[PDB]
C-alpha cells in the first residue's frame, strides 16, 4: 500500500555519454516529488529507473522499494505515464478507458465491477464533463489537450497504483491547464495517500509552488534534493541568489547550467551539506474487447469517403464500358475479368500495408503492460479487417453483374462473388504480411506497388508468350488464380463457345478450378504466418 | 528612418466575437516593446494592426506612423514575421537569403550588392556558423530550432525596416536559445534604432527584464502599458502584489485573467491612472531565380529513391515479361504499348498532384509582399517540372527498347521516345491542372486516380466494342492517344503484318498520327491554362 522509493547512487551510461553519475534521493507516501532540470540533464533517464524499465550493464546502482530490490509484485503498484498519449482516435472518452479497464483489471473480478473501476478514474480525474466526446486526433474533433493527458492519465489509475511516475506531463499545455493538471496530482498524493513522482519542463510560478518535494540535476549529479521552500533559501548559503524579481523554478535553472550574474560549485556543496482450458478462455476474451475495441478503426479504414468514391467510380465505369456486354465477344469479357481482378487486387493490398506501422506504438506500449500478447491482437486485426474488406468488393459486383450482362444464375453469380472475396482477402493478406515485414508505411507501400506490377504483368492477360525462364512467376502470382477462376466460372472449359465460333489460348488455361481454388487458401493462411512471423520481432 | 507608431483606440470584431475593444498605445524607436497576454486575448490581432494587414469594416480607429495614416510607403519599413516559418528544404542557409534578396531588394541596385545586402543580415543574425548548412526540417537533417527563426527574421532584415513586428518569435525554443533570440532583438533596437514590436507566449525572468516597454490586454481593453520596470509597482497602488516569489510576467498574466489570493477591477483603474520592354525583363529574372531557387526542389520530387525503384522495377519486368520479343505476335506487343502507356500517364500524374497543395503557403505568404506574381512562380514550376520529369522514361525506354526487341532503327526509337515524353508531360498536366483546383492533397489525389481509370479503360485496349454512348470518352482520353501513336510507330498502317497474317480492329485504329500528336500538345498548353487558371483564386 506505502511506497517508499529509497534509490542511491543511481548511475547510468550508454554507447561517449553519461546521463546520470551518482544520483541519490527518497520518495515518500503522500509526497508530491518533482524532478526539474535542463533539457538533456538526465531527467528521463531517471524516471525510467523508477520506471523500472531500465535494468542491465547501463543501470548501476540499487533502486529500492519499502528497501526491496524491484519486483513485479512490486511493479503492479508503479504506473508510469510517458509523454506520448496513445489514444485511439474513434472512441468516445469512457469508451476508451471502460475497454482499458476489461484488458487491464483482473478476470477475476465482475465485468461489472470492471465498469466503475474504469468510471471512478473518469470522474476523480475531472473527466465527467468530457466523458461521452470522441478522443479524436489532429484530423479529427475531439477533446482538449488538457483532457486527452488527463485520459492518459486514468489508464495508469485503473490498477489503482501507489508509486505515480509520470514523464513531463504539462508540456504542450495551457497556461491554466497546466495548473490544474498538477492540482490533480496533488490531490493524489494530498487525497489519497500516494508517491507521485513527476519532471516538469519550465514550471510557471504556481506550478513551482505546489511541489512538496524538488530535485535539481545538472547532468546527472543531483546538484539538490529536498522541499520546495528550502531551495531557494539553501543555496544563497553558499553566496547564490536572483539579482532580480525570479520564478524559483527560473533562478534554479540556471544554476542548473552554471549561470550566474558556478555548476561545479554548486556540486561540491552536496558533498558536506546535503550529502489449460481458461488459458483458451482469457484469450478468446482478449480477442473479444480487441475486436469490439478497434471497431471503429475498421471502419475508417474501410468506408473512407475517398475508398467508396474509388469504388463508386470503377462501379459506373467498369458498368458502361461493358453495358449489356455480350459474352460472344470472348475478348472483350476476358479484360473485363482483369480489369476486376487488377482493381481487386491492388486496392485491398495497398490500403492494407498502413495498419501495423500506424499502431507500433500502442501496440508495444500496451503489450509490455499485460494488457494482449500479439496473438490475440494480430487474431483481431486479422478477423476485423475480413468482416470490413468485404463490403466494397460484395457491392462492386452486385452492381457490375447486372448491367455488364455477366453470365446469368444465381450459381455463377455466387461463385463469382465467391471468388472476388476469397481473392480481395487473399491479396490483403499481401498488404499486411509487407506492412509487418517492413515496418515502414511509405517504403512498404511501394515494394506493393512493384509486387502487384509483377502480379499484373505475370497474371496471363497482357502476355501469352512468355519467356521459358518467367513462367514460373505466373504460379506465386495472386491474380493469375483469381483471373483462371473468373474466366473459368463465366465460359467454363471452352466447349460452349468453341461450338459457337485465340479462344483456346485464353480460356482453357493451365491450372484447374481447385488448384485456383487451393491456391488462393494457401495465400489467405500463408500470407497471415508470414505477417505474424514478421511482428515477432517487434 | 523612425517610425512612430502611435495607434489609439484599436477596435476590431469579427463574425459573435470582439478581440480588441480600445486599445492605445504608443511605439517610439530604439524602443523594444512586448505585448503579454492569455491565449487568446487579443495579442496577434492587435500585431496584424501594426503589420497593417487588417483594415476594412472590422478594424476601427486610427493607426498612424509618424502621425500618418498608413500607405505602403510606410509598408516598405515594416516587416511583419509570422509564426510560422516557411522555408524551402533543401536550401542551404546562405542561399535561402542569397534568393530572398534577389527577389526582394530594388532591381536597381547590382547583383552584387544584393549579394552582400543578404549577407550582413547572416552574420548580424548570428547565422555566421551554420550558413553553408541545410536548413532541412522533421523530415531533412537541417538547422536548430533557433536558426530557423533567426532565418525567417533575416528575410525581414533584407529590405532593412524601421518597424519589425515579430509575431512570438520563441515559441517552441529552447531554454536558454529564446533568451538570445530576445538579446539579439534587443541590439535592433538598441545598437539600430528599430522599433520592434513582439508578443511573447510565457517570458522567462531573463526574458521578461530585457523589455523596455509592455503591454497588456486581457480581452482587448488594454489593462497596462508602460516600461517593464512600471508594472509590478502600478499594480500594487491598486492592491495587488505577488503573494509568492513570483516572475513578474507570471504575476501580470495571472491579473489579465483576474485571479488574483480581479479583472474588472483592473480596467478601471485604467480611465483615471494610465490613460514596356523592362517589365517583360523583370519578369524573365524573378523566373530565372525562381527556377535556379526551387530547383532541388524538382530534384527531391523526381529523383526520390522510391520512385528510381518503381522505374527500375517496371524496366526490368517489363523487359522481361517481353525479352526479346517478336514483332509477329501482333497482340503480345499492343499490351506492352499498353503497359508503357499506362505506366507513364498514371506516375506522372499522380506525383505531380502533390505540388501546389505542399506550397500554397511559402506563395501567398512570398507573393502578398512583391517578390513575385503567380505567373513567374507558375512559370517556373512548369517549366522545372519539364526538365526533370522527362528523366526517368526517357532512361525507361532506353532500356525497355533493346531488349523488348522493338521496332529497330533510330527513327522509331526517337519517335517512340518522342511520345512517351509528349505523353508523360500531358498527362503531368493533368496532376497539375487537379492538384491547383483541388488544393487538398489527398482528396485531389483520388480524383487523380478515378480519371487515370476512365482514361486507362477508354484507352482503346480493355474493350473494343464501346458502347454507343460511351464512345465519345476516349476522345478526351489521353492514353488513346498515346497508345493510337505508339502502335502507329510500331506497326504503321498494317500493310506489312497483314501481308503476314484481329489485326485491324486493333493497329488501324480511329485517328490519324497528327491529331494524336496534335492533342497531345493542346493537352499541354490546355492542362497548363486550367493549372494557372486555377491559381488565379488562391
Ligand atoms: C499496380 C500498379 C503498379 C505500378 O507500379 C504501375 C501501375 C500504377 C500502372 C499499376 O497500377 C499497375 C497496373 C497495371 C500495369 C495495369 C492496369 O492498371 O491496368
Amino acid at each position: 500500500f506505502p511506497i517508499t522509493l529509497k534509490f542511491v547512487d543511481v548511475c547510468y551510461r550508454v554507447k561517449e555519454r553519461t546521463i546520470l553519475s551518482g544520483v541519490t534521493g527518497m520518495i515518500s507516501p503522500g509526497e508530491f516529488m518533482a524532478v526539474l532540470g535542463p533539457s538533456g540533464s538526465g531527467k528521463s533517464t531517471l524516471l525510467n529507473a523508477v520506471a523500472g524499465r531500465l535494468h542491465g550493464s547501463n543501470l548501476t546502482g540499487k533502486i529500492l522499494i519499502n528497501d526491496g530490490k524491484i519486483t513485479k509484485q512490486t511493479l503492479k503498484r508503479t504506473g508510469f505515464v510517458a509523454q506520448d498519449d496513445l489514444l485511439y482516435p474513434h472512441l468516445t472518452v469512457r469508451e476508451t478507458l471502460v475497454f482499458v479497464a476489461l484488458l487491464r483489471l483482473p478476470r477475476s473480478l465482475t465485468r461489472d465491477v470492471k465498469l466503475r473501476a474504469a468510471e471512478s478514474v473518469i470522474s476523480e480525474l475531472g473527466l465527467t464533463k468530457c466523458e461521452n466526446t470522441v478522443v479524436g486526433n489532429t484530423f479529427i474533433r475531439g477533446i482538449s489537450g488538457g483532457e486527452r493527458k488527463r485520459v492518459s492519465i486514468a489508464h495508469e489509475l485503473l490498477i489503482n497504483p501507489s508509486l505515480l511516475v509520470l514523464d513531463e506531463p504539462t508540456s504542450g499545455l495551457d497556461a491554466t491547464a497546466a495548473l490544474r493538471l498538477v492540482q490533480t496530482l496533488a490531490g493524489l498524493a494530498h487525497g489519497k495517500g500516494k508517491t507521485v513522482v513527476t519532471s516538469i519542463h519550465q514550471p510557471s510560478s504556481r506550478v513551482f509552488q505546489m511541489f512538496d518535494t524538488v530535485l535539481l540535476l545538472s547532468e546527472g549529479k543531483c546538484l539538490f534534493v529536498g522541499k520546495g521552500r528550502d531551495a531557494m533559501a539553501y543555496f544563497e548559503s553558499v553566496g547564490f541568489s536572483p539579482a532580480f524579481p525570479m520564478n524559483p523554478a527560473d533562478f534554479l535553472l540556471d544554476l542548473a547550467n552554471g549561470v550566474c550574474q558556478v555548476r561545479q560549485t554548486l556540486v561540491t556543496a552536496y558533498d558536506t551539506l546535503l550529502a489449460i482450458t481458461t488459458c483458451i478462455a482469457t484469450w478468446f476474451s482478449q480477442l473479444c474487447i480487441l475486436l469490439h475495441r478497434l471497431l471503429k478503426e475498421r471502419r475508417h479504414e474501410s468506408f473512407d469517403l475517398l475508398r467508396i468514391f474509388q469504388v463508386v467510380a470503377a462501379s459506373i465505369l467498369c458498368g458502361l464500358m461493358w453495358w449489356h456486354s455480350d459474352y460472344r465477344d470472348v475478348h472483350d469479357r476476358l479484360g473485363l475479368l482483369f480489369f476486376i481482378s487488377i482493381f481487386w487486387g491492388v486496392l485491398p493490398s495497398f490500403n492494407a500495408v498502413f495498419t501495423f506501422p500506424q499502431e507500433r506504438a500502442i501496440f508495444t506500449r500496451e503489450r509490455a503492460s499485460g494488457m494482449y500478447t500479439l496473438s490475440s491482437y494480430f487474431m483481431a486485426h486479422v478477423l476485423g479487417s475480413l468482416s470490413m474488406e468485404l463490403v466494397l468488393p460484395a457491392s462492386f459486383l452486385t452492381f457490375t453483374y447486372w448491367m455488364v450482362y455477366l453470365r446469368p444464375g444465381i450459381v455463377p453469380f455466387l461463385l463469382t462473388l465467391s471468388v472476388l472475396l476469397l481473392y480481395v482477402l487473399a491479396s490483403q493478406g499481401l498488404g499486411l504480411a509487407l506492412g509487418a515485414a517492413i515496418m515502414d508505411a511509405k517504403k512498404a507501400s511501394t515494394i506493393v506497388t512493384v509486387t502487384m506490377l509483377a502480379f499484373v504483368l505475370t497474371g496471363g492477360y497482357y502476355v501469352n508468350k512468355v519467356p521459358s525462364g518467367m513462367v514460373w512467376m505466373k504460379y506465386v502470382s495472386t491474380t493469375f488464380y483469381c483471373y483462371r477462376l473468373l474466366v473459368a466460372i463465366q465460359y467454363g472449359s471452352g466447349e460452349e463457345i468453341l461450338r459457337m465460333l485465340f479462344v483456346e489460348e485464353e480460356v482453357i488455361g493451365d491450372v484447374g478450378m481447385w488448384t485456383s481454388v487451393g491456391v488462393l487458401f494457401l495465400m489467405f493462411f500463408g500470407y497471415r504466418v508470414l505477417a505474424y512471423l514478421a511482428l515477432r520481432r517487434i
